[PDB]
């Protein structure tokens, strides 16, 4: 609408939409992370404050934008926004931005998502944090591929990309 | 028109519109069945008498409505209707109803379909029962996604959803 960048979600979730456990990731898939790095590289990452602090460091090659209500919050090598609109202001001339989680930030940007890069992990983890439900009416799957399952990547998972039609 | 529920078709068919063989399903896709259960949950299932009897049991979490000309027909845990209009009476205040087959019941409700949930299986099965032809002009595809193909689900198939424009 009023904003001009493509708003993409980047997320990995399990069979029951779990994305987190005890303020961390419930699984380790190095190959899935490499897919994430390659796809997001050169584009802003929009992160909830909690998500960012668990990561602990600016992710290289991308604008790191942290979303917080804390008006005195500052991190070296990162930009801080306090609302959806402030993100939109900081990113006004960007081609595409990646909403990178976690759940509160996914909920925040849900009315604006144009494109969904969702990895689906075929396992039911114990967890406390969930990706929001989405009505996929007027969305089309434009990419799907099986993830690498091996000794280092011990679950079955698929990369999916959906694009909003309206 | 005069009825106020959305009339949805729920069907799985192959390359030649085959839906049945010898009064049963020509394939076993448990993942497709999982999609069907999730999509139809909480909404009425409208089933031809033959379709229902092959299933043999009320499907849980949904109003089971059986269409038959047999005026003395009764099944515990299900409702019986004898015409399209009687189904519309039973479902007058429903949000959406799912025409669940088989072919005679799809034929019956064809003039009233608003929405199509079609699974397309990329294989040509031997069969005797077919989904009726439909002119898709004035229909828009509002969702498409690849189904899961694996050891338990040995065919390639896609979920499609179409909505009628008029
Ligand atoms: N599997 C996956 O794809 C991913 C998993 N995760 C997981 O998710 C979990 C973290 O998610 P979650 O707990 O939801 O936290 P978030 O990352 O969503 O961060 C929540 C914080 O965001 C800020 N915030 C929330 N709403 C607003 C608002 N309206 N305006 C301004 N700031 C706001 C607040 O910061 P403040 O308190 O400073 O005001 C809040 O504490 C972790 O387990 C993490 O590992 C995260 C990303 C991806
Ligand atoms: N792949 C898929 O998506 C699906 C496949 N199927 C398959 O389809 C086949 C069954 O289809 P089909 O043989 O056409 O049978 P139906 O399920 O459509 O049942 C036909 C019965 O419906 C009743 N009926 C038909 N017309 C009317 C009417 N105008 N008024 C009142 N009742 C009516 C009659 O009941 P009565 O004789 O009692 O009077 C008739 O015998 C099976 O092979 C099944 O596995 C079924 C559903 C889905
Ligand atoms: C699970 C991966 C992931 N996959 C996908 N498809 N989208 C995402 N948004 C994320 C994510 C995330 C958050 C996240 C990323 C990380 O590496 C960059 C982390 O370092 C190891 C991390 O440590 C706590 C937490
Ligand atoms: C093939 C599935 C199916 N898929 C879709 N997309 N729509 C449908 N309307 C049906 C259907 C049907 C009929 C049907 C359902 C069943 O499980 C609930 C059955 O039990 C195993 C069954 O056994 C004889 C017959």
């Amino acid at each position: 609408h009023h904003h001009h960048m493509r708003v993409s979600f980047m997320v990995a979730m399990d069979e029951n939409r779990v994305i987190g456990k005890d303020n961390n990731l419930p699984w380790r898939l190095p190959s899935e992370l490499q897919y994430v790095k390659k796809t997001t590289m050169g584009h802003p990452l929009i992160m909830g404050r909690k998500n960012y602090e668990a990561i602990g460091r600016p992710l290289p090659g991308r604008r790191n934008i942290i979303v917080t209500r804390n008006e005195g919050y500052h991190v070296e090598g990162c930009e801080v926004a306090h609302s959806v609109e402030e993100v939109f202001e900081l990113c006004k001339n960007e081609e595409e931005i990646f909403i990178f989680g976690g759940a509160q930030i996914y909920d925040l940007f849900l009315p604006y998502v144009d494109k969904l890069y969702i990895t689906k992990i075929h396992h039911a983890f114990e967890g406390d944090t969930f990706f929001p439900e989405m009505d996929m009416t007027n969305w089309k799957e434009v990419f799907v591929e099986k993830g690498l399952t091996d000794e280092k990547n011990p679950y079955t998972y698929y990369y999916h990309v959906y694009e909003k039609q309206q």
